[PDB]
């Protein structure tokens, strides 16, 4: 394993939105590094497929698929309860699931705004709380919570269909800093970090533009983009840092963008 | 009327959360300046009370009380419908209603997080959308949307009970900038501004510390609600070609 | 007088870069409101002409021209010494003098970088310091220091020729906040404020003969800030043209 | 070499402020990874000793000490001239030299403010420009400029003795972002990054608190601060990223700080 990842061997990571994109790349990378990974999403079949690939590849870690709709609070609580009932717990929580719906501020549907909040902010916060509560009861003083933010959490770009999304990522910027603060107040060494990528070639733009597949291809064919593996490598760097270092944010963009 | 406020005479402002605090002060100030103000909240009796006082004092504007629970979208849609069919439409929207519940990130209730989002962000966005649509249908090119933000929309203070609240105000910071961009894309001269106060002596802290009113009293024993209303007047009074983006304000020496 | 300006009557405001543009508008507005204003710049002819215009209009205040090159610290200290001697001290400091030079990060001149720092940051900090020390020695507890910043002090626009200038305005954003902090630490009610306008019409453009702010718009924001009751501290006013 | 550092082998990095602290650690790390490093500062004897340590360790890279007072532009120009004539040019520029003097906004000496500007902002900008021009003349399209920023370049802490220093670091935040935009406009793949640490255990606090060395020791004893090697490891991560990735900022603090 990568230098600095030894101490995480066999410890359990949760990766939300592991059925594709960034989350699948992060899950793959943690399993390559010898972690037990619970990966969750709606499209559980993709996670099972990834786990089978990890097993065929001979990786030291294990990917454990779990079906969970993050828009459903009980689904999340049930997942954490299932982990607890099994005498286990999450030591690393990667809050990766997220989405944009093309609901502008001047004419957007309230349902799309709610959907963005439900996953990007509320589910991220419920997972953060439940992961922390499990660490606490297990006397884990050195776990790590990593939120997948965005450059859109730091500046608002003049694309109307992502304005509300950008506002949810601004919330993630503030939540990650507030989290760091509460973990200090609780007198722990549990770490909190954001990773803030620019455009990454995943299914994200295809879901945003679900009524205009061509507009989604052009986000990606026309621009140099990051790859989900690049974000996964940033997560590996953050986890591999020794315990007294707390990476607050890594802002990353495609070169020349 | 204050210089710059003449052009707003008899035009309609919606002020959300007008039943106390900053909202009540903004409503009273706009009525003093000759506007028609629809003031909404759940506690409609207070807003009615502010109307008899406004009226007793012989002010030039009018306060129209309206009962609306902003946590219910259908209630908000009904309100805009009544404004459009009874008062023509809305030219100024002051998104003032907001709250903090003491739900920390490490142990807070999801219900509290949802409640803060529902009023501070969702209702603010629904009202923005409907006010804009009202202006669009009446070919109003010079309306104004003013979001009541907070210094907590620009920095995260180490007070665990207001972390989630702060995150909703960061969302307000981003939405107000997004709004400006959309209004420019729409080729309008409609203006979008936030006002970002530090501590204001209202009922806000008493509600946040509902289980510890002594802590709420310590907060204040600050800016006054009238102070924020004066910032709203300055913003509206500015020439049409000026778009104030934000006014950050704190008590002196705080 | 505008409501809230009464308490500033006959008190002294220093307005740096008063010979045109924002500074001249700010000086005129404060004179109209009955302040004693010291307006400085490298050459005083325009400030003399403004003072004569104010006197002809019957304004209640007075404008006092002072020649000062803000790139020379000794010139600045001499200006404060003169103000202390002849007019008691400074109660309001408007740090308005500023400049942008088109010295890019990849190819710019060091002389241009230094000039921008010298005026935008160092002179502003020297004036801030001397103004505070003036208030302190007179037990003035309610003075006001106002820095004229820029929207470039809050975001970096992809225009190469203003990047270094933008970095100096980010510095001013940080200094204004640090100043607030120090004034609170000193147990005073002296106020500190930034005004951050975007595209303002330049004197250049004006002389040559909405998509722009006018100098008067910035002066009106200064009047709003000063007019706030003493317990209110405006930290920043960000403003841009509606049509920008 | 570390995965990703191979493409930098035998290429030349300039590390300013290499006579101690973070810059000495960065210079050592780059020499370990096989680069040619020009390390400069006023206290050139320290850099000679570091070069001797690196040679003694049998590291693949080489450290070239160079005496340069960064407050003197002619000194910097002569250094770049020497690098050009003797070592072709600069492909990586680490703008590390920096200082804080305890000159508060209300009563500070102007000389302290000018000293902070001269090194933290002016020297950093001069070295950036000359490093870019060095790349340009050699048709280098993949260099890297890394500025050592600070968390104080992102928030103003209520410590009066560091207010002006914080303002110099806000300038670095803005300069790094403007540098990215110019390198993009120049149609290059030259990368621009800053690293923004919280408290790092170096001589920095001792120099800031030159009249109260007890205050400097209290800083480093109250908690397990960042070490210079931790910042060097962040620099190695940034350099090791494939060329299409452009890290914009890494914000890092001591855990629990
Ligand atoms: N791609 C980019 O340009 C970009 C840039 C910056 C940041 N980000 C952030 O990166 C993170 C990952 O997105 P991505 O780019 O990998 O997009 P993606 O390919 O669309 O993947 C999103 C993942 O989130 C999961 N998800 C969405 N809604 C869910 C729900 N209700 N319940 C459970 N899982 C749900 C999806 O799985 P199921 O549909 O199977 O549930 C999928 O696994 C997001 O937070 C996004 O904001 C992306
Ligand atoms: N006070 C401060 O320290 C402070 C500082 C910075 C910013 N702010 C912001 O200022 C704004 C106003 O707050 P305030 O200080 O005036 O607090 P406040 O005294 O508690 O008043 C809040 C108002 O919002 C209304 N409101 C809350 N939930 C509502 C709902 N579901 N439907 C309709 N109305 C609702 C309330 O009326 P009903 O209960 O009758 O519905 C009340 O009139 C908020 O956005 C707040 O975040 C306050
Ligand atoms: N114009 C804009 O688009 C804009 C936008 C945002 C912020 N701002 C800021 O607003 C402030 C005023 O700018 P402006 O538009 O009014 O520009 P301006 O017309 O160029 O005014 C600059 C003023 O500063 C004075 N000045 C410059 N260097 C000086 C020095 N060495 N010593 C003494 N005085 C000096 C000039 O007078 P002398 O040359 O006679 O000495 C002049 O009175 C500056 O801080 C600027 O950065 C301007
Ligand atoms: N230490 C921290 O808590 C901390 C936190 C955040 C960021 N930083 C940043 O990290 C960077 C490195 O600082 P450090 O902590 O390593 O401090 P340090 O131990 O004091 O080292 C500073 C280095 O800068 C060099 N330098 C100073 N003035 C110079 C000049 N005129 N010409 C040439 N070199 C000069 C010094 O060498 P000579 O004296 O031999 O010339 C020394 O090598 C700085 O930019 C600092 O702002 C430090």
């Amino acid at each position: 394993a990568r230098p600095g990842m030894e101490r995480w061997r066999d410890r359990l990571a949760l990766v939300t939105g592991a059925s594709g994109g960034i989350g699948a790349a992060v899950a793959r990378a943690l399993v390559q590094q010898g972690l037990k990974v619970v990966g969750c999403a709606r499209t559980v079949g993709n996670i099972e497929e990834l786990a089978a690939e990890c097993k065929s590849a001979g990786y030291p870690g294990t990917l454990i698929p779990y079906r969970c709709d993050l828009s459903n609070e009980e689904d999340i609580l049930s997942m954490f309860s299932a982990i607890r009932s099994q005498h286990s717990g999450v030591d690393i929580c990667i809050n990766n699931a997220g989405l944009a719906r093309p609901d502008t501020l001047l004419s957007g549907s309230t349902s799309g705004w709610k959907d963005m909040f439900n996953v990007n902010v509320l589910a991220l916060s419920i997972c953060t709380r439940e992961a922390y509560q499990s660490m606490k009861e297990r006397n884990v003083d050195d776990g790590h919570i990593i939120n997948i933010n965005s450059m859109s959490g730091h500046r608002v770009l003049p694309l109307s269909v992502t304005h509300f999304y950008s506002a949810t990522k601004y919330a993630v910027t503030a939540l990650t800093e507030g989290l760091r603060q509460e973990l200090r107040e609780a007198q722990t060494h549990i770490r909190a970090t954001c990773i803030s990528p620019g455009v990454v070639e995943t299914q994200f733009a295809f879901k945003l533009h679900d009524k205009d597949p061509e507009k989604a291809a052009a986000t990606y064919e026309q621009m140099k983009c990051l790859k989900p593996e690049d974000v996964a490598e940033a997560v590996i760097y953050v986890l591999s840092t020794p315990a007294h270092i707390q990476i607050g944010d890594i802002q990353m963009r495609p070169t020349g963008s």
